């Protein structure tokens, strides 16, 4: 076989998941958030896949 | 076979799930939150798939 | 087989679940929030797939 | 078989679901949202796709 | 068989569910919204799938 | 003060809620329920107070 | 002060929230409930108060 | 000061949260459950307070 | 002071949180349950507060 | 000061939490379950507080 990519590709065969990002959020797992309380200025409570690029 | 791609693809065969994404967010897995109070300003109570890119 | 793309694209065969998105949002999985209180100026209280680019 | 595409496609066979998006917004998914209180000038309360781009 | 699209199209086979959409928006899923209060200027209480790009 | 009862009393100051049950049912409390599909011979699919004494 | 009671009682002071039952079910708390597929003869799929006396 | 009870009671000052219960079942609490597939004959598949007594 | 209970009591001051129960259920905390597949004949799956005295 | 009880009491003073039991359930706690598939005939999958008593 014969595959010539510029990115971002994801190229599979029998394959149970794929995920492909450019950006950007992709949530497919699964996920549970309990929570009592959440104070402060400002605290990240709970983060999975979390990315902050402020300027 | 033969693929040439640009990006972003996703190829494959026999696949359960698939996601493409530019962006952007794409929510496909199961996801529980519960929460009792939140405050703080401001404060990322709950965050999976997340991105802060602010100018 | 022969496949050429500029993206974004999703091939696939026998594939339970495809999403393709550009933009943007696109929401297919099993989301519960339960939530009793959120205060604050300004705190993103439950967040699943985001994205935030302010300029 | 053969395929050209431009994009953005989203091409199967035996597949039981799929969307395709550039915008914009597609929900497809179960979402259960309760609700108590929701203040705070102003925060994202529970978001479950979401983009936000301002200018 | 043979197809060249240039998007956005949705192509398949036995399939249970699609989408196509460039805008815009698409409610296609079960969706539960109980809500009790609302205040605050001005704040997203419950987003499913949104998209926000004022200029 | 003084205070006597056979039962069942509920007795209180600057109380925000109250709830006094014999029987029997009270719902006073946000809930959402989403759902998609029902089946099985049978199955309390979703219950939140619940009871059964069948004799 | 003085107090007798035969019960069920529930006596306070400066109380946010009250509950008094015999029986029977008082659902007053935030609940949400995301469901997709129920199958089974006969499973519980969601309970959060359940109490099951079948003679 | 001076007390007697037969029981159930619940007796007290300066108090946020109260539950008496004789039955029966009493949900008050922050609860979100978000789920996929339940099959099996038959399963309890998310029970938070639960009591089976059968004869 | 003085108190003679017969039971079940709860007695108190300055309390903030109070259950009393016989029964029976309470469910009254905070709880997330996020969960994709449940099979099997017949499997507790996520079991928080449980009792089965089947007879 | 005097006390005399026949059980089950719980008597205090300046106290955060309290809790009764005599059956039976009370779930008062912060709890977070995340789980993807769950088999077998039949298997507790999480269990936190659990009593089986079959006879
Ligand atoms: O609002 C728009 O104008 C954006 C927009 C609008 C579209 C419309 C389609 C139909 C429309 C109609 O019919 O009206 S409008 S598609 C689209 C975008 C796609 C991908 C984008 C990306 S991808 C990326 C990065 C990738 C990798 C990085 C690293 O590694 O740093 S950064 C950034 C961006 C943007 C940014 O600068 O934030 S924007
Ligand atoms: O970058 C930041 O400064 C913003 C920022 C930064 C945070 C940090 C947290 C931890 C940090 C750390 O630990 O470092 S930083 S939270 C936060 C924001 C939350 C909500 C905002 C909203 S909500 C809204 C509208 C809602 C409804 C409208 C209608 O109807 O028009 S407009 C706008 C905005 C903003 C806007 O465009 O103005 S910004
Ligand atoms: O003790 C057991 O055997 C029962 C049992 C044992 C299990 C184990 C799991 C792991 C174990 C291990 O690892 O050891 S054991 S799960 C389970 C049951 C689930 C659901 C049941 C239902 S649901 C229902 C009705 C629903 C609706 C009705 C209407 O409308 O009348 S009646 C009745 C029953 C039962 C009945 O009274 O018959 S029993
Ligand atoms: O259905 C009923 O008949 C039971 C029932 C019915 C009531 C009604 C009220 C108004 C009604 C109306 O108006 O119609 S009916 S109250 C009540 C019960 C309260 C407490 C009970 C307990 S407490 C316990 C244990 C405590 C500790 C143990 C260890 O350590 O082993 S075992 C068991 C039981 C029961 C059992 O054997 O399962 S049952």
């Amino acid at each position: 076989k014969k595959g010539v990519v510029h990115g971002v590709a994801t190229v599979a065969e029998k394959t149970k998941e794929q995920v492909t990002n450019v950006g950007g959020a992709v949530v497919t797992g699964v996920t549970a958030v309990a929570q009592k309380t959440v104070e402060g200025a400002g605290s990240i409570a709970a983060a999975t896949g979390f990315v902050k690029k402020d300027q």
